[PDB]
Order: structure tokens, then sequence, then C-alpha cells
């Protein structure tokens, strides 16, 4: 028979390490010929599996490229101007690729070109916290300095606009040996750890859910009008560069001024990673020279959209999507995804051919330029937002399956909570030592809920990938799972050969899943969640669990206010609303759930009435006015951290009136704003309430 | 049997003259206990006519009221500082009312307080061009003048934008005959014609569609935190005030400085209509002193909201709203409509106490504080806006049923005409000589079409009425109809006693309608409409009407761009984008009714699946980003025109691009927002056609 098992027995680990093969022997740089071709191929083969319809969606968007015959690079300049250190023009290839043509050298996408020359300042991660370290406590001034950052604990893009924020003129990213290099395993191509000449690339955009940074709102067709580049969104305004750490020991080591503040600001290199500004002593008058010639460039890019028609409700539509351009290779980052979505339409069409179909439409989405942005998934939505917002029951992503072999990672909407954790207890554990046992009870022993006992941790989404428009603009339910390493803590900071050339097949097949077994696993949730969520008779969201997280979330942002009680006392700020529509909102939902499960089964209409109800739940957190200058972030529980894109965070409207409160000059005018935001939460949460009412 | 013919058989003329009397013997202001008392009346009587719920939605907003114990006026002022002339400080009250209390005197409604003093400019009806006339043709300068102006041609609001635009520190409004004055007819208690003491009350906000000023966005609710009044939106910055033609004689009698340019600035006072600024020769050391007391108050006011549940669809909502509140006894405005509501609901109630239902659930409201800027509609939009954007069919407006007793008057969205068309076949005509005729042959007769042979004239909806919230915010399909008086070249001015003391119940039953003939035709329309929007399976809705009138739009657009050539030659300007996407919408338009009348019409999911596409095919016309500077005004095809918010504007982004253009000081940066808005057209225009494609 055709049913869930039928489609998950008919996927094949080895399906997927073909694919994976396929589809890394040379670079996909979005805009590129070569993604292009593969865009192509791609297409055809999934007419081939079975699908109704296969089409490409292209738009024109700014991309942005080194240039090929003037090489970016870092100096460092004695006081006769003769540079005496240069940093490297390019990533030594990996063996058997040292005659790839085409590899983009490693570069900050969107970067300005420029030549400054100055001092260098070390801001450890460059986060909020860190300068607020510089500036408040060291009173150390970045005004006019160049600034070293290492990567991690924040999305890139955060570091570049806290510098430009700071003063800063250039700023230099590096891959510290304490972020990327893991004790006791070797550099590639002998393990999985990143080599002193690995340069992790990516782009410094503050998009803020834009797309396109020339067409924000609509989208980049061929007739579209695009802004200047001077009105563009996002762009930074100061250049930056990635390094290695064998080229970031030469800039850090001649480093002078005052001392590391602490411990937490110290990596694994040999330096005292002094903060400056500028070198000790002797080198004092030596400077560092940047010179980036990047440009920025409107280029064609391309998505294929993949369509199979529902056979009951074929106007509504769950997304299963994840990009395919890559930095280089892209054998984790995107393919070890895309090659797992191959064989889910693979599997998908296997059923189809033989003559069954599901009940709601799926759409299969290969996005283009992730990388630069989010772009073709953020395009495609804006000139589909009629479509989705209408239609749209949910939203699977699908990039990289695996970031390490440990346990499951996933990130999603509380509506997905009990399908997430009903799936899991029906698959088995792939893991070492759990043979026979479930994946929901591997998960759960390595990977336990901080609140629940014999729950798995679930987390918030946040944002960094192609589910960004889809939930935080559009308020489509979504969700997204793979397999991770150990140490959470970790999280935002990416494996250590993340953005670099060394991300290959080889690197997959020999160091992270030779048996393709972790693949498997996570095509089974990926594709499990997908046939659920097209095939059940009532969509499998469950309110209540929303109405818990929605309790946590208000207990949370309160204690951050109950730090400032003479304030609270003061303003008469009151975050009574906000609980009395959390409080409803439980009942509400509890009284819904009752009928869901009474309701007369056999009347079609009340239960698409009520289906509605359950694909309109998370459409009803959409403020139509948007988050504060974030007109795009739309999602009023949660909304990228405006510290770091990666991290979500709840009742963000409240939790950014509420940040660094006590520093704001008009304390008056603050704690109003904090009093707005908690009305437009409560009444947010009271209204989403309200659609699970009887309808009438 | 319980057809459309049981409903408006049912329906009688006598039943409504009952209702007008009981709603008009006392005064029924926003924010007055006497009209708390009416919404209770009216939700205990539609209780007992038998409505399945009836509640009092409440909200606390901004209103306007003068001072018991300091009363507005104006004044001619001698060099002495005597003041030798005072306008009313009240209308003389109508026979038989001179003892009822609390009748509002005359003003407008949110003026600041105010004292100036100064010279007078007569400014006509205060347009936009007759003020481009006065400063670019006759160089008259406005600036620190009070200018005074007659009602007429365009919202009393847009004239006091303009007069602030233009400098002016206070308006004097007045009503002139030409423009108020019928001749060859009696003033009341005679007639129908204002008597020189008679005063035109009305706000003069401009709101643009926030609703309360206070709470732009969200419901004025319990907890909603307000906005300070120095922040609050639409508020005018100079005093206002209105007055009678026997006052504005003695005040223009002695005007000086520039005869009139033209007849067209004459109107029918013994006066010559001199444009000023300040008196002739021997008057010109005296000067006009305004006097303005009134207080804006945050006040509760109260919406009735009666539901009567759908049998089949109790998720898809057919609302059928009015106001309640009055300037002083409402006779025509509002309580002419408020009657036909009342019996309206009555037959519906009928229907259902001998175990009817209509088909979808249908929604009747009372709104409360029309007058004072479409408040109550509006908080509860905001507050129920998830519910009614995902669920809202249409909205049939219900204010005044005749304003004259010539013939039918209506607007509506395209997805109505052939609605309206085939339930005015089916009505008895109610005109003297057209005795056995349908009411479309005497409409048709009466108001032609100017476009097409053997139809009647069908307008666009503008604003100054309760489904501006709906239509243009949220985009409900949505429709007025109403009886008028011949002449809709002055549709725009009123009725003469329009917001008077003297539009009382007598007013309407020996003027206008003494059989209550036409309020039944009325009645049948509005009631009519609701019934096949609330019963016909399909969604009565062609969207080949949309298709046809986005082609004249454009035909429309074009022709005023191509009064500058030489400038869309430089810029490139080129609609081939909207014509393209107009092309478009009619092909798929004209498949999408094929596959309407050809589905398969057993099968309930694909007729609420094209229900749906019919539902949010008005739906797809909102841009979440509103429309420059007037992000509540969200339709891109129709929004009230910026210079006079009670006319609708079509392509209105296009047409206020394209305004004055060839006065801007950069026509690169002018031209490059035209195009902006022939994308933003062209782009939702082909995103509203791609929602009636098929679907998968
Ligand atoms: C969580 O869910 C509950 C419902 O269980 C909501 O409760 C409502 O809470 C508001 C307060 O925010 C109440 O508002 C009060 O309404 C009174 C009149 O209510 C009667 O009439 C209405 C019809 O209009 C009915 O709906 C209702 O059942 C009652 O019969 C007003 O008189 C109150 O105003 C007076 O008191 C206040 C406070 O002291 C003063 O500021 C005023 O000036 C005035 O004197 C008040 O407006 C409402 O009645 C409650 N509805 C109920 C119980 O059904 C919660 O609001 C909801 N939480 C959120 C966040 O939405
Ligand atoms: C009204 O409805 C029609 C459909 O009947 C729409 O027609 C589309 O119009 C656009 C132009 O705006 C066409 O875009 C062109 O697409 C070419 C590739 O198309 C093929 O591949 C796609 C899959 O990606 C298929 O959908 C399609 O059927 C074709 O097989 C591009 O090569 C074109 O770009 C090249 O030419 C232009 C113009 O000279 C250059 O600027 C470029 O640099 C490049 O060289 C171009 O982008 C599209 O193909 C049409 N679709 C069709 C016929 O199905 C109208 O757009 C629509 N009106 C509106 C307002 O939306
Ligand atoms: C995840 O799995 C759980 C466990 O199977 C699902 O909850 C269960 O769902 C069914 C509804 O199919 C409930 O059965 C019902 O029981 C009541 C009597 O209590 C009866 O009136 C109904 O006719 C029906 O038989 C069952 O109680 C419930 N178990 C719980 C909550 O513990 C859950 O729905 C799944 N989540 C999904 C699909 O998202
Ligand atoms: C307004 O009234 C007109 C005239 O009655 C309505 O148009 C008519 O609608 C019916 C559909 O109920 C059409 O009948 C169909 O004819 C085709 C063959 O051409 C057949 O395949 C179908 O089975 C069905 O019988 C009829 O053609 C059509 N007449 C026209 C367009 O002239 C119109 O729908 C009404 N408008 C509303 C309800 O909004
Ligand atoms: C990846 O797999 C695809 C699909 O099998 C290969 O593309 C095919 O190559 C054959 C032989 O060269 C051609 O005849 C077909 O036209 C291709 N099919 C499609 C659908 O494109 C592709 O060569 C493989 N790539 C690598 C690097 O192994
Ligand atoms: C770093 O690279 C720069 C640029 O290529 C080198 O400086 C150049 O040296 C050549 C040959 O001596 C001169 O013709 C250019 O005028 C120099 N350019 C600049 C911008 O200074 C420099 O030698 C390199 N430093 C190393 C390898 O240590
Ligand atoms: C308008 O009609 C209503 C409804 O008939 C009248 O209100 C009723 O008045 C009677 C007798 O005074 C009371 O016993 C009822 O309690 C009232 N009913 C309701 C539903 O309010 C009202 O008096 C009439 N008003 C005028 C001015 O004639
Ligand atoms: C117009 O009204 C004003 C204000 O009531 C009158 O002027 C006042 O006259 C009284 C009595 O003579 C004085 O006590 C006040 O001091 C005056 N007030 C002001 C503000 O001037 C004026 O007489 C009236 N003019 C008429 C009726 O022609
Ligand atoms: C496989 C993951 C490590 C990919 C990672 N996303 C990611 O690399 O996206 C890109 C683009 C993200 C963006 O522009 O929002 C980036 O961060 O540079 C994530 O989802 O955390
Ligand atoms: C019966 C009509 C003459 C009522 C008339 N509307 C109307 O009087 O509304 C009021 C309030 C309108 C507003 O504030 O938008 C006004 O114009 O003063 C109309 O719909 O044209
Ligand atoms: C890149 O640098 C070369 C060589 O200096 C120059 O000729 C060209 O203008 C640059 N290319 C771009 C795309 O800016
Ligand atoms: C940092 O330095 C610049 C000038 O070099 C100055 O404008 C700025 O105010 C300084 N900030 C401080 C001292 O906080
Ligand atoms: C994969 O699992 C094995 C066994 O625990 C481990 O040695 C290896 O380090 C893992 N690979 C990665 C990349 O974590
Ligand atoms: C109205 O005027 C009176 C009398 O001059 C004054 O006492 C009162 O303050 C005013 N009322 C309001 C509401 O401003
Ligand atoms: C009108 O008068 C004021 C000063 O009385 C002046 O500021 C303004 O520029 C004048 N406008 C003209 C002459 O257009
Ligand atoms: C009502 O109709 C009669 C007959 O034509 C006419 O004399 C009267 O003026 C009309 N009333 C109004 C208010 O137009
Ligand atoms: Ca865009
Ligand atoms: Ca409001
Ligand atoms: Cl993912
Ligand atoms: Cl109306
Ligand atoms: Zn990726
Ligand atoms: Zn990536
Ligand atoms: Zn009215
Ligand atoms: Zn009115």
């Amino acid at each position: 028979k055709h049913n869930m098992k039928a489609f998950l027995d008919e996927l094949k680990a080895e399906n997927i390490k073909k694919f994976l093969y396929n589809f890394t022997q040379i670079p996909h740089l979005a805009g590129t010929e070569q993604n292009f071709q593969l865009a192509k191929q791609i297409q055809s083969q999934w007419k081939e599996f079975g699908l109704d319809s296969v089409e490409l969606a292209h738009y024109d968007v700014l991309l942005s490229y080194p240039n090929k015959t003037h090489p970016n690079y870092i100096s460092i300049i004695n006081e006769d101007g003769n540079e005496i250190f240069n940093t490297s023009l390019f990533e030594p290839p990996p063996p058997g690729y040292e005659n790839v043509s085409d590899i983009v050298p490693p570069f900050s996408a969107f970067s300005p070109q420029g030549m400054p020359e100055g001092d260098l300042v070390y801001v450890n991660y460059a986060r909020t916290e860190d300068f607020f370290k510089l500036e408040r406590d060291m009173k150390i001034n970045c005004s006019g300095k160049i600034v070293i950052a290492r990567y991690g604990k924040v999305f890139r893009g955060n570091k570049v606009k806290n510098a430009q924020l700071a003063g800063a003129k250039g700023v230099i990213l590096y891959s510290d040996p304490a972020d990327y290099f893991a004790p006791g395993v070797k550099s590639y191509p002998d393990g999985w750890n990143l080599p002193g000449g690995g340069v992790q690339r990516g782009n410094i955009l503050n998009l803020n859910g834009a797309g396109d940074p020339l067409t924000p709102g609509y989208p980049a067709n061929e007739y579209a009008y695009r802004r200047g580049i001077a009105e563009a969104v996002g762009l930074p305004s100061i250049p930056v560069h990635p390094i290695g750490y064998y080229d970031a020991q030469k800039l850090l080591e001649k480093m002078g001024g005052s001392a590391p503040p602490d411990s937490s600001w110290r990596g694994s290199l040999k330096v005292p990673y002094n903060v400056g500004p500028g070198f000790t002593g002797n080198f004092s008058t030596q400077k560092v020279k940047m010179h980036i010639h990047s440009t920025n460039e409107v280029t064609r890019i391309y998505n294929v959209i993949g369509t199979l028609r529902g056979a009951v409700e074929p106007d509504r539509y769950v997304i299963l999507g994840g990009h395919r351009d890559s930095w280089v290779f892209g054998g984790i980052d995107p393919q070890s995804g895309a090659a797992v979505v191959h064989e889910i339409v693979r599997s998908f069409g296997t059923l189809k051919k033989e003559g069954w179909r599901p009940r709601r439409t799926i759409l299969f989405a290969s996005w283009d330029a992730e990388e630069f942005g989010l772009l073709g998934s953020t395009e495609w939505a804006e000139e589909n937002s009629r479509l989705l917002q209408e239609r749209g029951v949910a939203y699977i992503n699908a990039d990289s399956s695996i970031e390490g072999n440990y346990t499951l990672r996933v990130d999603c909407t509380p509506l997905m909570y009990s399908l997430v954790h009903n799936l899991t207890k029906e698959l088995k554990s792939p893991d070492e030592g759990f043979e026979g046992k479930s994946l929901y009870e591997s998960w759960t022993k390595k990977s336990p809920s901080p609140e629940f006992s014999g729950m798995p941790r679930i987390s918030k989404l946040g944002s960094g990938n192609d589910f960004e428009v889809f939930f935080q603009r559009l308020g489509i339910a979504s969700g997204r799972a793979r397999y991770t390493k150990n140490w959470e803590t970790n999280k935002f900071s990416g494996y250590p050969l993340y953005h670099s050339v060394y991300e290959t097949y080889e690197l997959v097949e020999k160091f992270y899943d030779p048996m393709f077994k972790y693949h498997l696993t996570v095509a089974q949730v990926r594709g499990g969640m997908v046939f659920e969520l097209a095939n059940s008779i009532v969509l499998p969201f469950d309110c209540r669990d929303y109405a818990v997280v929605l309790r946590k979330y208000a207990d949370k942002i309160y204690s951050i206010s109950m730090k400032h009680p003479q304030e609270m006392k003061t303003y008469s700020v009151s975050f009574d609303s906000l609980f009395s529509a959390v409080k409803n909102f439980t009942e509400i939902a509890s009284k819904f759930s009752e009928r869901l499960q009474d309701f007369d089964k056999s009347n079609p209409i009340v239960l698409r009435m009520m289906n509605d109800q359950l694909m309109f739940l998370e459409r009803a957190f959409i403020d139509p006015l948007g988050l504060p200058d974030r007109p795009f972030y739309r999602h009023v529980i949660y909304a990228p951290s405006s510290h770091n894109k990666y991290a979500g965070e709840s009742f963000p409207g409240i939790y950014d009136a509420l940040f660094d409160i006590e520093s704001k000059v008009d304390p008056s005018k603050a704690w109003g704003e904090v009093k707005r935001q908690i009305y437009v939460a409560a009444f947010t949460v009271q209204a989403a309430a309200e659609t699970l009412s009887e309808v009438a």
C-alpha cells in the first residue's frame, strides 16, 4: 500500500551518496554558468522522477565578486610604504582539485572597494558586548582604526555592522583555532579540521529580510525598477576581508596597547591577544593596509520549482526547499542537503508513478543565491506572496543534512513540536550504541530538553537560511532538521571547514558519514515531515504547544524588565495585558483542541474550516506594520536577533525596547516604547487566540 | 419557500418609516449618553428579531466637542479692538424642537484652540487648483491670512490641509446658496433648502485611513498605549469654524483687493467675491478674529455587532454595516440608512425563526463615531483584521438610503457589477412614469453609463464612509447603493440640509419620501445584495468585469503621462509592463470564468477552492507596504483622491507621481518615481491575475 512507510522505505543511502558526488565535482557559485547548468540538470531529473511540472524561475539581483585581475589582499606596510607582509591570494587547493578552474578566492561578498591604512584594534568576536567592553570599560576608541575580529558566536554581518557603528574604517575577519580546530583531530585532507591556509567565505550584508538589495518588497523581474546603489538595502560602508590563522598570526603577533581584559578574549594562537590600538614599540610606525577591489554586479539567478499536485486539496501547499549555490564545491553546504532533497523527490515520484498522489500539493525548490543573502527564496516569495499567504501550509528547509555526526538538531515553530516527537519515535536511530532504538530515544538522551525530563531540545528559528521569508515575513509554519556535532554552545560558529575550498565530497565520505546513514536518517525526518504535512487529514499542528511556549517567553521578557523595578514603578510598566492574552490563548487553544478531536469527522467543511484555523494560526502572529525599522520582520513572537541574525529572539519588539535601556538619555521615552511593545504583543497574542475561537 | 423573493417580500415601507421616526427624536452624537442608549436599544431589538448573538464592541477614541460655557464664534473687529459683528452661536432650531436639549452648536470637529486675527483671503472651494490659481496666476500670498472658503466639490479636510500648506492661520468654511439652495425650492421648514442661519457641521481631519488619531494600526481597547497629542494622526494645525450664508454675506461684503479671476469663483450672494486680501478702503483697518475653544477628549464609543451564523460556510462573512451616530437628529444622515438596516435584520430574522439560515455567516453592524473619522468601523476592523482578511467575502455599506428622489447611485468594486445589474433587473422601479418597469430600466434611463449604451453608471469607491477600512486597507470586495438627486456633477457637495440641525424626520417624510417607497427600494437593493452574497453557491463576483475596468484605467493613466512626451523619451518611461499585465489578467480571467461554469459542480472542494479564488481576488490588489506616505491605503487599483477624500482615484500611486510633475525641481527623480509606480502597478495586476490561474 501507499503510506508513509512505503515512502520512507524507498529512500536509499546509496542514492544520496551518488547524488552528493554528482553535485560536488565543480564549483556552483551563484550567477555562474556552472550553477545554471546544474539548475537545468535538476529540472530535467525532477521531470524524469515524475513531478507534474518543473520550471525555472529567474531574477536579476545584485551579487558581488572579486576582480580576477586585481586581487584582494592585506599588508603590513612600513613607514616607507613598503609592503613587508602580504596575506594569501588563494587557499591551497585540496588534493586532486589543484587544476579545477574558477575557484573563487576568499572574499567578503558586498564589501565596498577601498585601500584603507591604519592601526589595528582587536575586538574579540566583534559582538555588541565586545564593543561595550572596549568603549565603556577599557576606554578604547575604534574611530578611524582597522578592527580585527575572530569569526564565531554571531553572524559576520552583525560584526561588520557593530564595527561600522564603532567608527572603524575597515574589518579583518579570521578563523581562530580556538573556534575552528578541534583538539586531537587532524587538518584536511587527513581529518576534518581547518588548516592554517583555510579561509571562511561569506556575505556581510545586513538585509533584515529584504532580499535583493535593489528591489525590497517586489521581485527582481524583467521590468523591475531598481534603487540606485546609494539607496540599496544592507550594504556595508567599510571594506572587509577574511583570512586564515597563519595570516592572522602575522597580523596579531606585533599587537601592543592594552592587554586582553580577560581569558574569554584569548584564542589558541601563540600571541598575547593585546587589544591595541597599533603595534608594540619597535613596530609602532608600521601600519596595516587593506586592498579591496571586488565589484557588485546585477546578475541572473535561477530557482528550480517542482510541483506535485494534490489529489484533494491542490490549493494547499507544503514546500520543501533548500539552496543549490555554493561558495566552492559545497560538499556539506549545501549539497549534503540538496542530495537529500533529490532523493526525497525521487521517492515521492516513485509513489506517483504507481498512481498515488498526496492529499495536498507539494512544492519542491532548489533555491539560488542563498549565500548572497537568501536572494532566490526571497525574490520568489515576493513574486508569489499572495499565493503563499492564502495557501501555504508549511515550509521545511533543506540546507546541509549533516554538520556533525553526534545527534539531531531541530529548529521549528511550536506548531510542529508534536509532529517531530511522533515522527522521530517511529524512526530508527542510526547512532552507535542505539541499535534497535528509536531516533527519539537517542536524540533525547544526547540533547535533553532544558525544561522537560524525557523530551529532546528543539530550538527557535532564527535566520541565516531560506526559511526566513516564509516564516518571519509571511507567517507560514516552518521547520528544519539536520545532524549536528556535540556542545551546542558553539552552534553558531559552524563546523571547521565551513565555506572553505576544503568542503568536498571526500570530506563527507571519509570523515562525516561513510555509510550515508546520517544522511538517510535526515532524509527520513525531512521527508517524513513533508509526507505528514501533505497527507494527514487534519493538519498535524498542535496549538497547545504554542500556548506553553508563549507563557515561557512572557516569563522571560517580564524577568528582563524586572531588573529595573524602580523604572517599572515610575512609568507604570505593566505586563498584565500580555499575561492575560497568554492565559486566554491557553484556554481557547484547549477548547479548540477538544473540538478538533470531537467535531463531526464526516464533514469536510468543518474539517477544512478547522484546517484553515490551523494553517492561519502562524499567520495570525504577523503584524502588517513590521517590527521597528525592520519592515520585513513581521512575526511578533519571533525575529532574528538584532545582535546575531542566526539566533531567534522571542517577543523581539519588547526585547529590543528593553536592551541596554539604562543607557538611554530619555528614560520616559524609552519606557514609553517598552509599554507600546507590550501592547502590540498582548494585542497580537489575543488576536491569534481569537482565530481559534468558534467562527460564528 | 425560503428564497430571495421571500426575503424581499417581507421588507415593509411602513416599518422603515416607524424605525426612522424612532431613531430621530433626540440627538445621537458620538460619545454621548443618548447614543449609548440607542446602541443598547438596537442590541435588544436585534436579539428579539432573531440574530444568534448581538454584542457591543467598545473603544476609547479621541473625539472633539465645543466648550459649553465658552462658545466658538467669529468677529469683525475695528482698529480699537471692538467686535462690531459676531457670527451666530447656534442654528435657529426647527419647529417643535426649540426645547430639545443637547443640540451641539455648529463647529469643525478637531479644530485646535486659538484666537487668530487677520485679513481675509477668499479661496473659492479651497481646492488644489484654487490655490494654484491664487499663488501661481494671481500672485496672492495666503501666508498669515485667514482664508474663507465655500463648502462643496471636495471633502472639507482637504480644504483645511490645502489652506495650512498655503500658510493660512485660520479657515472659515461657509455654505453658499449657489451650492446649497436649489432655485425655486423653499427653505426648511417649508421646503428642503438650507436657510441662511443653517450651518454644516463636520470633521476636518486628514487621517488617510488611520482610524483613532491616537492608536494607528491597533484597536483603542482598555490597555492600548496612545500617542501623545503632538504625534496624533491627522489633526489640523490652524483653527477652523463653519458658518451659514447670512453670516458669510457679512464677512464677504467688505472684501477688497483683486476681483475674482472668473465666474467659476462667484457664488449666488450679492457680493463681489473679491479675493482680497483684506477689506476695501474705508474698512481696511478692520480685521477678522476667530475664537475657537473646542477640546479634544478621549471618549468611549460603542458598535453593535449582530451575527447570523451560516449553515454551510460559517467561516465566511458577508457584512452589512452603517453608522448610528449623528451630528444632531440625523433624519437623513445616517438614520435613513440605519432604519433600512433595522428592517433588513428584521426580515432575515423572520426567515431564521422559520428554520432558514443563510449559507454563509452574515454580520450586521451599527457603527459609532463615523462622523469623527470612521472611528468605530476602523477600530473594530483593526481589532478583527486577521478574521476579516482570511474570512471576509464582502462588505455592503448602509449610510443614508436617500439623499434625493431621482434615481439610484451605486459605487462598488467591479466584482459586484454583474450582481448589481442582475438584481436591479429583478426589482420594481419606484419612479413615477416607470410603473411596471424594472429598477434597472429607470436607473439606466436616468443615469446612463458614459461608456456603454443600455447600461447604468456605476462609480468607483472613494472614501468618507465606513467601507474605507474594509476596501482600501483590507481588500474586501465592497459596495454601496442609495437614491440620489439629479446632476451628479454636484455629487460631492451633499444635499442642502446635510449635517445641519434641520435634517429631521419631518424633512424626509414631507419632502423626500412620503410613502417610503425609495427607502423600500434601497432596502431591496442592499438586502438583495447581502442575500446573494451570503447564499449563492458560487460567489456572485465576475472577474472579467475587473479586466475591462483595468484596461480603461491603464488607458487613462497612460494618457495623463503622454501630456509629457519629451520626458517620457528622455527617461524611457514605458507603460508596456502595465498593459502586458492587464492583457494577462484579461486572458486568465476569461479562462477562470470558463472553469467556473464547467467545473464539476458536485465537488465542494473545487467549489470552495474556486470560491476562495473569487474571495481573495480583491485581496490580491493589496500591497502590504501601502501607498507612499499613506500606509493604510494599501489597494493598488483604488485609493481616495489625495485632493478629495470623497472621490476614488484609479492607479493612485502612478496618478500622484504624475500630478503637477512639470513643477518638480528634479525631473529625473520625479520621473524615476513614476517608473517605480508603473512597476508596482504592473506587478500587482499580474500577481492578482496569477491567483486565478490553476492552483497547481
Ligand atoms: C482575555 O479574555 C477576557 C475575556 O474572558 C477579556 O476580558 C475583557 O477584559 C476587558 C478589560 O480589558 C473588559 O473590558 C471592560 O468591559 C466593561 C463592559 O463589559 C461588559 O459589556 C461588554 C459589551 O460591550 C461585554 O463584552 C462584557 O461581557 C460585559 O458585559 C467596561 O465597563 C469596562 O470599563 C470600565 O472599567 C475600566 C477598568 O476599571 C475603566 O477603565 C473604564 O473607564 C470603565 O469604567 C472594561 O472596558 C471586558 O468586559 C472583558 N470581557 C469579558 C469578560 O468578556 C480580556 O480582555 C482578554 N485579554 C486580552 C489581553 O485581550
Ligand atoms: C504576461 O504573461 C506572459 C506569459 O504569457 C509573461 O511572459 C514572460 O515575459 C518575460 C519578459 O518579462 C519573459 O522573460 C524572458 O525569459 C527568457 C527565458 O524564458 C524561458 O525560460 C523560462 C524558465 O526560466 C520559461 O518560463 C519561458 O517559457 C522560456 O522558455 C529570458 O531568456 C529572457 O531574458 C533575455 O531577454 C531579455 C529581453 O531582451 C534580456 O533583458 C535578458 O538579459 C535576456 O537576454 C526574459 O527574461 C518570460 O519568458 C515570459 N514567459 C512566458 C512567455 O511564459 C509576461 O511577463 C506577463 N506580463 C507581466 C507584466 O508579468
Ligand atoms: C502525536 O501522537 C499522539 C499519541 O498518538 C497523538 O495524540 C493522540 O491523538 C488521538 C487523536 O487521533 C487521540 O485519540 C482520541 O481520544 C479521545 C478520547 O480521549 C476520543 O474522543 C477521540 O475519538 C480519539 O480517539 C489521543 O487521545 C491523543 N493522545 C494524547 C494527546 O496523548 C497526537 O495527535 C500526535 N500529534 C500529531 C499528529 O501532531
Ligand atoms: C447575471 O445574469 C446572467 C444571465 O443569467 C448570468 O450569466 C449566465 O450564467 C449562467 C451560469 O449560471 C450561464 O449558463 C451556462 O451556459 C453554458 C453554455 O454557454 C453551460 O456550459 C453552463 O452549464 C451554464 O448553463 C450563462 O451562459 C450566462 N449568461 C451570460 C454570460 O450571458 C450571470 O452569471 C449573472 N451574474 C452573477 C450571478 O453574478
Ligand atoms: C551528474 O549526473 C547527470 C545525470 O546523470 C549527468 O548528466 C548526464 O550526462 C550524460 C552523459 O554525459 C548525458 O548524456 C546526459 O544528457 C546528462 N543528463 C542530464 C539530465 O543532464 C552529469 O554528467 C553528472 N555529472 C558529473 C560531474 O558526474
Ligand atoms: C606584497 O605585494 C605587493 C604588491 O604586489 C609588493 O609590492 C610591489 O613590488 C613590486 C616588485 O618589487 C613593485 O613593482 C610594486 O611597485 C610594488 N607594489 C606596491 C603596491 O607596493 C610587495 O613586494 C609584496 N610583499 C611581499 C611579498 O613581502
Ligand atoms: C423607540 O422604540 C423602542 C422600542 O420599542 C422604545 O423603547 C421601549 O420603550 C418601552 C416603553 O417606554 C419600554 O418598556 C421598553 O423597555 C423599550 N424597549 C427597548 C428595546 O428599549 C423607545 O421608547 C422608542 N423611542 C421613541 C423616542 O419613540
Ligand atoms: C460680540 O461679542 C463680544 C463678546 O461677548 C462682545 O464684546 C463684549 O461686550 C461686553 C459688554 O459690552 C464686554 O463686557 C466685553 O468686554 C466684550 N468682550 C470682548 C471680547 O470684546 C461684543 O459686544 C459683541 N458684538 C456685537 C453683538 O455686535
Ligand atoms: C549549513 C549551515 C551552517 C548554513 C548556515 N547558513 C549560511 O551559511 O547562510 C549564509 C547566508 C545567510 C544570510 O545571508 O542570511 C551565511 O551565513 O553566510 C546556517 O543555516 O546556519
Ligand atoms: C450620506 C452621505 C452624504 C454621507 C457622506 N459622508 C460623511 O458625511 O461622512 C463624514 C465623515 C467622513 C470621514 O471622516 O471620512 C463627513 O464627510 O463629514 C458620504 O458618504 O458622502
Ligand atoms: C578589474 O581590474 C582590472 C585590472 O586593473 C581593470 O582593468 C578592470 O576595470 C576591473 N574590473 C572590474 C569589473 O571592475
Ligand atoms: C574617537 O575619536 C574621534 C576623533 O579621532 C572623535 O571624533 C570621537 O569623539 C572619539 N570618541 C570618544 C573619545 O569617545
Ligand atoms: C564521526 O563519528 C566518529 C565516531 O564517533 C568520530 O570519530 C568522528 O570524529 C565523527 N566525525 C565528525 C566530523 O565529527
Ligand atoms: C471651558 O470654558 C470654561 C469657562 O471659561 C472653563 O472653566 C473650562 O476650563 C473649559 N472647559 C474645558 C473642557 O476646557
Ligand atoms: C508670503 O509671505 C511670507 C512673509 O509674510 C513669506 O515668508 C513667504 O515667502 C511669502 N511667499 C511668497 C512671496 O511667495
Ligand atoms: C421628491 O420628488 C418630487 C417629485 O419629483 C419633487 O417635487 C421633490 O423636489 C423631490 N424631493 C427632493 C428632496 O428632491
Ligand atoms: Ca526584491
Ligand atoms: Ca486604532
Ligand atoms: Cl536546514
Ligand atoms: Cl452608503
Ligand atoms: Zn547553505
Ligand atoms: Zn553557506
Ligand atoms: Zn453618515
Ligand atoms: Zn455625516
